């Protein structure tokens, strides 16, 4: 069933407005059809109430069962220098079950802190769009970007994900956490610098098989590997 | 260092041609400058004979060994109905250790058979490009497509990737097999009949977590965790 995001419900009736009243629009739908609307929390079954041009209601049938990620992570991407190669990391992040993601600025990452502040509504939006293909009932938390140097160790678990050490395998890090922090370098990679401090404050380095991978392959690699295991 | 691709050695020197001489250049290389360049399924690290006007002659220092994927997969994707999508998804396969791509024809995907060989050319430049990103001297071989109904459990472990039906959790599988073959789905997924088919051969259904992933996101997340065992 199509999936839709409101963010007001009246009794048992949720709202949709705006962008939802497109994208629910160009989908016919037929006046009485089930589709799914996430609202606070989970997501409802709900057929149509009745449909304008500007907001539309629905009502809720059945209180859909919505599951949560086995693992908290906290994603601690190194903003690309292509700052739309971060519109896929965070719409994926999102659709794996990421917690929270957390812009880094390293010395190769994308600099400038504005942009990087004025690009999270976009990345918001985006957080949307992926909980609603992917039926993901809360959101991904975009943060603050933070510097790489003011990174410290914090999750039961914490991993560096690094292509030039000869780091351990996913299966040596201990799987078995409940939350994670995970570190992704950008495009330029991390400095041996830079990333000897991180290994040193404790954050575990992995490397994974068996070639270099654009950054945003890396983090749907690990992170598949650490929320389906 | 920086990898380049070719197909002409007069000699001990690996020539360079068309986009892979703009690429060159658009790096001012320094003389004596080390690089490598892959060649007939190995990368061998050379120096620069000399950039001429067209070609570009490169000398070759030392023959690096080549790092073969841990597992061997073959890929049947079934094209995405956007095409461009196919674009990711060959990449990702390619620095993934993928070594064979087999597009396929599904009920929900792209049905013109001509326009998925013809777009086969892009995508095995696509190819050249990700193995000279990611350090991969082996080519991942695009086949002519193939649909559902013809496929066949010819490797040893044999997966199908379906979000709709509750399948083997990852982490199940035989991990440890030396062939694989996976079968992921277009936009719209395997229908209940096609699956089945498929399921109805040897096709073991797996169920990744927690949610719904779009295809490309799923073919990275499940030979992400394939190829690092
Ligand atoms: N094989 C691998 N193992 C672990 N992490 C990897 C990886 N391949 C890529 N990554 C991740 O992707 C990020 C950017 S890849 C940078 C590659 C570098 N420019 C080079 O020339 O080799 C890396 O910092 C790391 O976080
Ligand atoms: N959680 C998951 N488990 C297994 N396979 C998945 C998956 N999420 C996506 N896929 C793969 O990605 C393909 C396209 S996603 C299909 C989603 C489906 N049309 C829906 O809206 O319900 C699926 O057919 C499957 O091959």
């Amino acid at each position: 069933m199509h999936v839709f995001y409101s963010e007001e419900r009246r009794g048992n009736l949720l709202i949709l407005r705006e962008g939802e009243v497109k994208h629910f629009r160009v989908r016919r739908i037929e006046k009485d059809e089930e589709f799914g609307v996430i609202h606070e929390g989970k997501i409802y079954v709900c057929k149509v109430r009745r449909e304008d041009k500007r907001e539309i209601s629905c009502e809720i049938v059945e209180e859909l069962e919505t599951k949560l990620p086995p693992k908290d992570i906290t994603l601690y991407q190194s903003v690309t220098v292509d700052l739309k190669t971060m519109d896929t990391i965070v719409r994926q992040a999102t659709e794996l079950g990421v917690l929270t993601f957390v812009p880094i600025i390293s010395e190769r990452s994308f600099q400038k802190e504005e942009a990087i502040l004025k690009k999270t509504e976009k990345w918001k939006r985006i957080v949307i769009e992926a909980m609603k293909q992917s039926r993901r009932p809360i959101p991904m938390e975009i943060k603050k970007p933070v510097r790489l140097s003011d990174l410290i160790p914090e999750s039961e678990e914490n991993i560096i994900l690094d292509n030039f050490y000869e780091g351990v395998k996913p299966k040596d890090v201990n799987l078995e956490a409940k939350t994670y922090s995970v570190v992704v370098g950008p495009e330029g990679g991390f400095s041996k610098r830079e990333s000897q401090i991180l290994r040193e404050k404790g954050f575990k380095s992995v490397l994974l098989e068996p070639y270099t991978l654009r950054t945003e392959t890396a983090v749907v690699s690990i992170v598949s590997i650490l929320m389906n295991f």
